[PDB]
């Protein structure tokens, strides 16, 4: 059984062996837009939920457009060349209009990496800057949830007297899914309010986990902070597999992001009636595979499939390593993931992206860990909870011996753009 793995810029190209494998859990097929381009310029004369986006913008003196940074495959252009010229069209002159790369607690972007989400062209011709969370002085205080998390939301967004919000609808493995509030928090929130809202807290609830958004106090919590910040006007998307657009919304943060969900909920599910040994999975490739920290989301992806004690075998290219500094010092400080939940669990410290070696340990309760990559040497991979093996085909073979001859294999070759779920009926 023949497959392509999303790996980096390639795929990886693996032989499972057909006996043993389920047939491939996959995105179902919905028709790409033939020109989402001119879908983004009708969507935005007549919107969900939102004047059309012409009549928001007139008489507005500045603007601030929320974008993704490179982890998230967003095709920028498309959305933005269509909410550029409505703001021409209203009156607004180019130096009026702010770009800002909603980093979440992520590094900034860097020029090039603009030039690939923006096109060389948007890039020099509008003010691009990138979202900084560490830095509590470029963001404005608005208020502290009834759960006690303050909002901390970055100046430059909150001082526009136009607010808009772009991205990319696709499971997320603490808030449900992304997109739609998920832009503001965390996308530019500080990690004053971040290191709380991915807190403990927060992330040990089941329900904080890939497709849920109804129980999920994660997108509770960026919702309501969300709406203290407000937004004026959304684009989002959905991609299928072949990263083809299948659905543009647009309008109001929170109607068009709901609309954005029951459309990707009708295509991500791929159901088997059982949950499996050996699930063989990816960190969705490029951009997404970037790092070891992003690759935790194609582990979190498949758990709903594994049985408990069973193996998770992943294939990233982790082209840029393995992530922040600060994620890699938590390795170095706590040998076992039992001990770093102990300290974790005690509140009295935070460190910048704790909140996925969490989800990481959430793994190892769960699963083995098989891990192929050439972005990082194996010693390096070792220290980081998983088993380094050199094949994803050598990795099964070892998985199905260890299991005995009843185990079987599935395989998920887009990762976590896939929901994958039992269905016992
Ligand atoms: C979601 S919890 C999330 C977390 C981070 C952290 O650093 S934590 C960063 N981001 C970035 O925010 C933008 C919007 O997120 P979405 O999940 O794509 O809707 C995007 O640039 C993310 O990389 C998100
Ligand atoms: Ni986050």
């Amino acid at each position: 059984a023949r497959v392509t793995l999303d790996y980096g810029k390639t795929g990886l190209n693996v032989d499972l062996p057909d006996d043993r494998t389920l047939p491939p859990l996959t995105i179902r097929p919905a028709p790409p837009l033939d020109d989402p381009e001119a879908e983004v310029v009708r969507c935005l004369a007549e919107p969900i939920g939102s004047p059309p986006l012409l009549d928001l913008a007139r008489g507005k003196r500045s603007a601030c457009i929320l974008v993704c940074d490179i982890t998230r495959p967003v095709p920028n252009p498309v959305l933005l060349r269509p909410i550029l010229r409505t703001l021409h069209a209203a009156g607004l002159a180019t130096q009026d209009i702010l770009i800002l790369v909603a980093t979440g607690l992520h590094r900034p972007s860097t020029p090039a990496e603009k030039v690939e989400m923006l096109s060389e062209e948007i890039a020099r011709t509008y003010r691009v800057e990138d979202h900084y969370g560490t830095r509590l002085e470029e963001h404005t205080y608005l208020g502290t949830t009834p759960n006690g998390v303050p909002a901390w939301i970055d100046s430059r967004y909150v001082q526009a007297d136009l607010k808009i919000a772009t991205g990319l609808i696709e499971p997320h493995l603490m808030a449900g899914y992304s997109g739609g509030r998920k832009l503001i928090c965390p996308g530019i929130a500080a990690f004053e309010t971040v290191k709380l809202w991915h807190g403990p807290r927060f992330l040990e609830h089941p329900l904080a986990d890939c497709g849920f958004l109804e129980g999920n106090p994660v997108h509770e919590e960026n919702t309501r902070i969300a709406r203290m910040a407000g937004c004026d006007f959304i684009v989002n998307v959905t991609l299928d597999g072949a990263r083809r657009i299948t659905s543009v919304v647009a309008g109001d943060m929170e109607q068009a992001f709901l609309k954005g969900v029951a459309f990707v909920e009708t295509v991500v599910k791929a159901a088997v009636p059982a949950p499996v040994d050996v699930v063989v999975t990816s960190s969705a490739g490029h951009p997404l595979d970037l790092t070891f920290y992003q690759a935790v989301k194609g582990l979190t992806g498949a758990l709903p499939i594994v049985k408990p004690g069973g193996t998770i075998v992943i294939a990233a290219a982790l082209a840029e390593g393995l992530g922040s500094p600060e994620f890699q010092s938590l390795f170095e400080e706590h040998p076992t993931l039992e001990g770093f939940m102990e300290a974790i669990l005690k509140e009295e410290s935070f460190t910048v992206d704790q909140w996925q070696l969490e989800e990481l340990a959430k793994v190892r309760r769960k699963a083995r860990v098989k891990f192929v990559s050439d972005g990082v040497p194996a010693a390096v991979l070792s220290r980081c909870h998983v088993e380094p093996v050199a094949t994803v085909e050598l990795a099964v073979a070892q998985a199905l011996e260890q299991y005995g001859p009843e185990a079987r294999v599935a395989v998920i070759p887009k990762g976590p753009y896939v929901l994958p779920v039992v269905d016992p009926t």
